[PDB]
């Protein structure tokens, strides 16, 4: 049953994140829905774990997607900080997780800043949901990820870039629009 919504609110400024771990479909690995199920359990505890440890706010979605929020319902003052050291930790914990092969596994992180309508969504049962203009950057910005890099726009970049070590990652001029830049987040600094 689709879900509808019950209640929203504007938010004038939060931090998403999205993370994914691609090609983890049998379709592309062809590994047992059951397999994939259970190895993707193990590295998303771990991100809940990390979640948890960071004080920071776990979205439930439907799809592939792990979805953290922060400065939302709640906010924080250094909400962009504490997504982006949550980030780092996430990458850097699954950097030391392999696939059965042995291979790195093929995570995808995005983050963005900016606003956001949050509240609450539901069929049967309801879930807390976050949605809206950062919400769609953050997940651009993951799926257009290269594997093992943390992408974020400049609006992030130029919260961050006193505190974080972040490397340019390219720019494209789109006329008559203006130009879209994005960066990896490196570490910090």
């Amino acid at each position: 049953e689709p879900e509808r919504n019950i209640i929203a609110d504007k938010y004038d400024e939060a931090s998403v994140l999205f993370a994914d771990i691609v090609g983890f479909t049998e379709r592309a690995s062809s590994t047992a829905p059951a397999d994939l199920v259970r190895f993707l359990d193990r590295l998303y505890s771990a991100f809940d774990e990390l979640v948890d440890q960071h004080g920071l706010e776990k979205i439930k979605v439907s799809g592939d997607s792990y979805m953290v929020v922060s400065g939302v319902p709640r906010p924080r003052p250094d909400h962009t900080q504490a997504l982006a050291d949550f980030a780092l930790d996430m990458t850097n914990v699954a950097a030391q997780l392999k696939d059965p092969r042995g291979n790195p596994v093929p995570l995808r992180v995005g983050l963005a800043t900016g606003p956001v309508v949050a509240g609450v969504v539901g069929s049967r049962r309801f879930r807390y949901d976050v949605w809206g203009d950062a919400v769609n950057v953050a997940s651009r910005m993951e799926s257009t990820d290269s594997v093992g890099q943390i992408q974020v726009p400049d609006e992030v970049y130029e919260r961050l870039k006193d505190d974080f070590v972040l490397r340019e990652r390219g720019h494209i001029n789109v006329k008559g629009k203006g130009v879209m830049r994005t960066w990896y987040l490196i570490g910090r600094k």
